[PDB]
DNA sequence: TGTTATCTT
DNA sequence: AAAGATACA
């Protein structure tokens, strides 16, 4: 064991060469020298140690990760006992809990239960300076994680893919429309859910097309 | 309430 | 580039 599970560390390992690379693992350390950055360097991954990476079934991609204490902890929008779910989680839930019969509040923020039913929670850009946003975007990791959606519109069929936000957005157009489902929308934050995340039905919307396909429905309840 | 997203310059 | 203006807890 270790950061990156072994699945992953297989199909993305030949990122590790390029300078993009060796550059932003470097960019990165500078931050911790200086300032706080969002998660800590073993929680950075932690969106591989939660299935093989052919057991993938839905790919949630957000922005990048929460940047206040404690929050961020590798798996997109999740955060970990004790932490309260953030605004965007706590919306998140009120999506689900319309979008979802059965579904009532966790009553904690952790998302691990579902990345082990095959739901990679990943945001474009997987680090963040304290306090501000985006504020890693641009940096390298936006193509580091292209090579994680590459690889999986690459290697597997039927996945569901749910790109929340602008900036999540962005993949897109590396995605093969027919081979896979995208399902975009309003990034689940209070200065945006209004654009269109409530009333979404992404969570519904995304078992209805895994089912027609064979596959076992992500339930959404085991958290 | 504070959201720190998104559209626009 | 970086920044100002803009519906529910």
């Amino acid at each position: 064991m270790e950061f990156f599970g072994e699945s992953w560390k297989k199909h993305l390992s030949g990122e590790f060469g390029k300078p993009y690379f060796i550059k932003l693992m470097g960019f990165v350390a500078e931050e911790r020298k200086h300032y706080t950055v969002y998660p800590p360097p073993h929680q950075v991954f932690t969106w591989t140690q939660m299935c093989d990476i052919k057991d993938v079934k839905v790919v949630i991609l957000g922005q990048d990760p929460y940047h206040g204490p404690n929050q961020a902890h590798g798996l997109c929008f999740s955060v970990q006992r004790p932490v309260p779910p953030p605004p965007s989680l706590e919306n998140i839930y009120k999506e689900l809990s319309t979008d979802i019969e059965d579904f009532v509040h966790p009553g904690h923020g952790d998302l691990s239960g579902w990345a082990k039913q095959g739901v990679l929670l990943l945001n474009a850009v997987l680090t963040v300076r304290a306090h501000q946003a985006n504020s890693h975007k641009e940096r390298g990791w936006e193509q580091f994680t292209d090579a994680v959606v590459s690889w999986l519109n690459q290697n597997s069929n039927g996945l569901v893919f749910l790109l929340w936000g602008s900036y999540a957005q962005k993949k897109g157009s590396a995605i093969d429309r027919k081979r896979h489902h995208v399902l975009q929308t309003a990034h689940p934050s209070p200065l945006s859910v209004y654009r269109g995340f409530f009333g979404c039905r992404h969570f519904s919307k995304t078992n209805e097309l895994l089912q027609k396909s064979g596959k076992k429905p992500i339930d959404w309840k085991e958290l």
